[PDB]
């Protein structure tokens, strides 16, 4: 079955909107969580199709892919997302799979924090299950080449260069563990020197925040810019040298660059052009794999499969 | 209201085999469940008495015990305390409290693991909200001196020597991560050497685990006798200046632990003394403020106040 836009609009027509509510009353506390929900969506979607399987609590027949490298102690929010399901299933008993809901949450983050707004296709279901292996080694980390990083995109259906360019726009907001970023500040590939594609007065600043000694959980902000808008600046940063992570300057540093480079300039200097391929990439990365018709299932709780 | 062991014998019956089975087919995948529930039944009574609150998941009006300094990142077995209520749920429809859910599985998961068995006082109703400020007031702390674990214990209202002594020896079993000791290990008090109670062939043993530069979340076993055995065991470790975490050591070596190495002594050579003594510590701890009656809720998901 194809995803669509429109299947919700007769069963549970205002399940929009209670997304947007409470994603609004908590933005008032956690000015972070549209960024969080949004990675939350990306790294359900690169494990198995976005099926909610990274939703699921830890059981005796699998285990959380929240354990995963790249999920623990880093992907936050689920909560929130657990307030949402409560609101929505009150209005629409078993109607809104989680794995939709966290689609539509993802969006109307992008949206709330100044980015586009569209209707996603919707009509997903639930896994039955965890991948924690899978998550391991699907999820991609900041070390990786640009090669690297265009193998693990081919690798689950996003084999175009815009897809790269335009999701990682995704660091437009939201924040990075100083740990992260440690090499890149003060021994790089082994060289005992800090990456030479970062620039100087941004790796003084940096150093300032992720010191030798320091706390590696300590939080920096992706972009230097607009920290908490959702915008193009992520581009004009990369072009400036000033990317934070070594997966983010490769867009436009690494030498196989040759056909990222013209999308990074494109993207730095047109909103429009930048949202338009942001979404046209979002809802290809949302038909990853989907569970549709009669696969899976309408969790009723997100973090637990049906009894 | 007080508490009574016999509370459900008519309401809920089996809530206890339910418990128990709960965790006897968690224990097959995680052996150190059964020592973190007793942990998680300990920060609940301490903060605000065992009302539940630290099941309490973040919410826009209180923030989450599960953030304090001493649970965060460090106490666990959530989801599994998840799954017991939904079995409780399904067998007695809103009648056994989260509160008392815990307070079961604290004492199941001891005698599970070689301890004494007993009927805990039930009766216990949960909080409407989380206190995370005095969660990180009332919880001792690794560094705390005899003097300062004292009154830790008296200011919730254990105020007798055999509180502290008999109920330290839940460390009995269960794991602490290598940065709880590393200033025993390598820089004590700010002298640059190593605590000097702590045994030096064990500190050998330990230094390997905990490296200068290692990982600090690695674990090591609280009881280095029988890790995972319900026992006597701890007490006899302090003797030979082997107790684990600073706070553990001071029970014995401390120059204020005129009135707590008897205690020791006696627990080391008697596991009956030592039993007898740690269950009556255990419902002392249980009967901290309690709600009962018509105070708190019989919360229907321990994660979320009812609407
Ligand atoms: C190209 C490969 C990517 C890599 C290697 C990567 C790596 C990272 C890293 C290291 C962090 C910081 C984690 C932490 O400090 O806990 C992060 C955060 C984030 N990423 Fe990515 N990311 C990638 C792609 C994406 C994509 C495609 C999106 C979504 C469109 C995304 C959205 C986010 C957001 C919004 C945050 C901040 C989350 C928060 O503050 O809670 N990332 N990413
Ligand atoms: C006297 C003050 C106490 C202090 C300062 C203290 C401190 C600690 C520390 C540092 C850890 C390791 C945390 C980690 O590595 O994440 C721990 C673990 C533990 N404590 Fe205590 N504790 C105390 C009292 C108690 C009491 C009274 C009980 C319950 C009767 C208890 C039961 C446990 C258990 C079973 C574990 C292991 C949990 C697991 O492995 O998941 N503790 N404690
Ligand atoms: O966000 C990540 N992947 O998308 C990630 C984060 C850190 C380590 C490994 C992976
Ligand atoms: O277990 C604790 N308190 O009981 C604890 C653990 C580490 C840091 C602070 C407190
Ligand atoms: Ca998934
Ligand atoms: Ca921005
Ligand atoms: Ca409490
Ligand atoms: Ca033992």
């Amino acid at each position: 079955m194809q995803l669509t836009p429109t299947f919700y609009d007769n069963s549970c027509p205002n399940v929009s909107n209670i997304v947007r509510d409470t994603i609004v009353n908590e933005l008032r506390s956690d000015p972070r969580i549209a960024a969080s929900i949004l990675r939350l969506h990306f790294h359900d979607c690169f494990v198995n199709g976005c099926d909610a399987s990274i939703l699921l609590d830890n059981t005796t027949s699998f285990r959380t892919e929240k354990d995963a490298f790249g999920n623990a102690n880093s992907a936050r929010g689920f909560p929130v997302i657990d307030r949402m399901k409560a609101a929505v299933e009150s209005a629409c008993p078993r109607t809104v799979s989680c794995a939709d809901l966290l689609t539509i949450a993802a969006q109307q983050s992008v949206t709330l924090a100044g980015g586009p707004s569209w209707r996603v296709p919707l009509g997903r279901r639930d896994s039955l299950q965890a991948f924690l292996d899978l998550a391991n080694a699907n999820l991609p980390a900041p070390f990786f080449t640009l090669p690297q990083l265009k193998d693990s995109f081919r690798n689950v259906g996003l084999n175009r260069s815009s897809d790269l360019v335009a999701l990682s726009g995704g660091h437009t907001f939201g924040k990075n563990q100083c740990r992260f970023i440690m090499d890149r500040l003060y021994n790089f590939s082994n060289t005992g020197l800090p990456d030479p594609t970062l620039n100087t007065t941004y790796l003084q600043t940096l150093r300032g925040l992720c010191p030798l000694n320091g706390n590696l959980s300590a939080l920096v902000d992706m972009d230097l810019r607009t920290p908490t808008i959702f915008d193009n600046k992520y581009y004009v940063n990369l072009e400036e040298q000033k990317g934070l992570i070594q997966s983010d300057q490769e867009l436009f540093s690494s030498p196989n660059a040759t056909d990222t480079i013209p999308l990074v300039r494109s993207f730095a200097n047109s909103t429009q052009t930048f949202f338009n391929a942001f979404v046209e990439a979002m809802d290809r990365m949302g038909n990853i794999t989907p569970l549709t018709g009669t696969q899976g299932q309408i969790r009723l709780n997100c973090r637990v499969v049906n009894s």
